[PDB]
């Protein structure tokens, strides 16, 4: 029955809470939460290596990818463990979150507790935007907000 | 050889990076780094049990204490598992932290990876001063500073 929560702060007016929940270790774990700042539209929303925030976002390192493959989308085969694909702000700027994701964990060796949620600047293209950035970093862009994924209760 | 890193930010002047190193799992950790912005003297440094940032640092709980113990110095044979003592500030209000710990790891049951570091308003007083807060908190008072501890490269 596992539980994580995760706050996100940039140097912009980007800002969010998310919580994790795995009811068990075979189980998806269900993200929930709401960003805000955003402007309206798609932002990829990504598990990153580290959770190292000595240099704001960029020490964060890239998606986390135990398994050495390339950026695509959450349904497809080819991608970090780390893509979880987009999140979507309105005119608002908000975005509530919510998230079932098979292929990370909060327990294991996939385990992202202790790593990095990252909101981007721009939407996820999942690996399909025909250069190697997309293949990469799905040509989301720059980090705007970002926290380290702790334990909740 | 697992690392692990942690960037103290608090509602004051307060901040720091701690690092963590255990280059094996049956191995102490050993932290270092440096706070600043602390009033000369000693302040009680302790590993939550939540790395629950929502609240500041009030939402990462209690000391982490798995084994339901009474608080206690490092070196005390009951003590919670995040009982690591005291740090301490020269005039500087630089404190440079240096503590090698055998009861918290980086990993398995005493992990501390996803919970929270605290540095505290007073000094801590190992669970030695006479009244309930000492068996609790060590009477360390306030939440100076924190950060969820990390996975780091
Ligand atoms: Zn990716
Ligand atoms: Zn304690």
């Amino acid at each position: 029955a596992m539980k994580a929560v995760c706050v996100l702060k940039g140097d912009g007016p980007v800002q969010g809470t998310i919580h994790f929940e795995q009811k068990a270790s075979g189980e998806p774990v269900v993200l929930s939460g709401q960003i805000t700042g955003l402007t309206e539209g798609q932002h990829g929303f990504h598990v990153h290596q580290y959770g190292d925030n000595t240099q704001g976002c960029t020490s964060a390192g890239p998606h986390f990818n135990p398994h050495s493959k390339k950026h695509g989308g959450p349904a497809d085969e080819e991608r970090h463990v780390g893509d979880l694909g987009n999140v979507t702000a309105g005119k608002d700027g908000v975005a509530n979150v919510s998230i079932e994701d098979r292929v990370i964990s909060l327990s294991g060796e996939h385990s992202i507790i202790g790593r990095t949620m990252v909101v981007h600047e721009k939407q996820d293209d999942l690996g399909k935007g025909g250069n190697e950035e997309s293949t990469k970093t799905g040509n989301a862009g720059s980090r705007l907000a970002c926290g380290v994924i702790g334990i909740a209760q």
